[PDB]
């Protein structure tokens, strides 16, 4: 509503806001940065060994 | 909408803007400046003679 966010307005969130990365809820800015735990390469079975 | 209408700005606007100063629309910000006619001083008995 205000409009100005998404130009020079850079916003960061913690990997909550981010939630399941597979469905955006099309309101996030483009550009949001997001810090998650690595889901991607630690596979389940690496975590099981550890 | 964006909200930045007036907090600490002033908006300055012709007399076509203020149109019937009896009636404002709720939505000029508090401050709006207008230039507008004497209406007031210049009554119309005064403006016949002239």
């Amino acid at each position: 509503s205000v409009g100005l966010t998404g130009y020079g307005y850079t916003w960061i969130v913690p990997s909550l806001v981010a939630g399941d990365t597979d469905t955006v809820p099309a309101e996030f800015p483009t550009g949001l940065i997001s810090v998650s735990y690595d889901e991607w390469d630690y596979g389940l079975p690496a975590r099981v060994r550890d």
